[PDB]
């Protein structure tokens, strides 16, 4: 046989939480479609039986992963301070962290750490929000203005297509904003009768409009599909062409809103900060939320805008085949260091894990035999690599420290 050269020692997961209710049920919302919207089974905003076991689903296939790897003992609790979890403040992410130990390690006590006052926000998932930093309103309405090719209305003049087929699926024409339409003399259209106008503040960015609608609708789509609700906007959405088509908006909003670097990287700096401590080796010790860094596995449990906001900051892009979500419910961005036996020298992987939108649809058991996707990452900032595609530990070092932004460090 021929031995691995390269041996697991270090795993950390940045997680979007479980599949969730709708967070919202706005006026709008029924105004733009003639039909009923779907009652859920939990609060919204809160993660659903279903949502906990699809992660479960991805913790029972880590386990098996990491254990094939040698991190992790193939039986037993893991050993004190091997495992940590750590969760934003919200119901929906809190969970997360335990459906996801439970699929781990079940019946194990692995606890779920998080900010200690629950009623506050956590600057950890975004230092912008509670005044940590600031954002520079011009460079950043400049940033996201070019992004969009100069105007949000070219941006949504080039994604039609798509604001036509959520239209379809909703019905729009027959709906109450556009029977009531009081320009009756154009045709009924989102984008036109919802103008999307940028907003930026200092601890804040958001897109008004159709823009942000569109990214909301589609999603709750992509959750009744992954909720498995019998027809998923009112069985309109008949194929995978339609299911990315749709998605795409939800995409487009966060290209925009959550990736352009001059947004990405403050919002991204704690977390940055956090990874890159957890992933270089040191003397463990207690340290924030009571956990012990170094250690083995790191499992974290935040939401879209997260994972989106490392992508942009780390300059890592990926397309999921099989999920027209970017950052999916459950979806994982994995960062592994691997020493290289050979000279002890140290190196790290970055990859995206997720369940395709079918493998949440039939709720599909996870593990080595039916695994969920997985996309390996490139840094495009990284030149000095591995034989294995990997950056070196002083590489990523570097591209974290140079796209930090110390004002945002917690
Ligand atoms: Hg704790
Ligand atoms: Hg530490
Ligand atoms: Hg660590
Ligand atoms: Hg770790
Ligand atoms: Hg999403």
């Amino acid at each position: 046989q021929s031995e691995p050269e390269l041996k697991l020692e270090s795993v950390v997961i940045v997680s979007r939480h479980g599949v969730r209710a709708p967070t919202k049920a706005t006026q709008l919302m029924q105004d733009v479609t003639p039909d009923a919207w779907p009652t859920w089974p939990v609060k919204l905003g809160w993660l659903t039986p279903r949502g906990g076991e699809l992660i479960a689903y991805l913790g029972h296939y880590q386990r098996q992963r990491l254990v094939a790897d040698g991190l992790l003992a193939k039986k037993g609790c893991p050993q004190s301070g091997q495992v940590a979890i750590i969760a934003d403040v919200d119901e929906r992410t809190r969970k997360t962290g335990e459906a996801f130990a439970a699929g781990l390690a079940p019946d194990c006590a692995i606890t779920v750490h998080t900010q200690t006052d629950t009623s506050s926000p956590d600057p950890l998932f975004n230092p912008l929000k509670t005044g940590v930093c600031q954002l520079d309103n011009a460079n950043v309405t400049d940033a996201i203005l070019s992004r969009a090719g100069g105007s949000i209305a070219d941006f949504t003049g080039h994604r039609q297509t798509a604001f036509r087929e959520l239209e379809r699926v909703l019905n729009f024409p027959q709906s109450n904003l556009c029977l009531k339409r009081e320009k009756q003399d154009e045709s009924c259209s989102l984008t036109q009768a919802l103008p999307s106008e940028l907003k930026v503040s200092a601890d804040n960015v958001s897109l008004t409009g159709a823009v942000s609608l569109a990214s909301m609708l589609t999603e709750i789509f992509l959750l009744q599909q992954a909720q498995g609700m019998p027809e998923p906007g009112w069985g309109r959405i008949t194929d995978s062409h339609q299911w990315n088509t749709l998605l795409s908006l939800h995409n487009a909003q966060f290209y925009l809103l959550q990736r352009t670097p001059e947004v990405a990287r403050s919002r991204a700096t704690p977390l940055l900060d956090l990874i890159k401590t957890a992933l270089t080796p040191h003397p463990p010790q207690k340290q924030a939320y009571g956990v012990t860094l170094p250690t083995s596995v790191l499992f974290i449990a935040g939401h879209d805008t997260n994972l989106a906001n490392l992508g942009g900051a780390l300059e890592l892009n990926w397309t999921l085949p099989g999920q027209p979500d970017n950052t999916p419910p459950g979806g994982e961005l994995v960062f592994e260091r691997w020493r290289r036996l050979s000279d002890n020298s140290q190196w790290i992987q970055v990859s995206l894990v997720f369940q395709t939108l079918q493998q949440m649809r039939d709720k599909t058991p996870l593990s080595l035999n039916t695994p969920p996707g997985e996309v390996k990452l490139t840094l495009a900032g990284c030149e000095e690599r591995n034989a294995q595609g990997m950056c070196s530990l002083a590489g990523f070092t570097q591209i974290v420290n140079e796209a930090r932004i110390p004002a945002c460090s917690l």
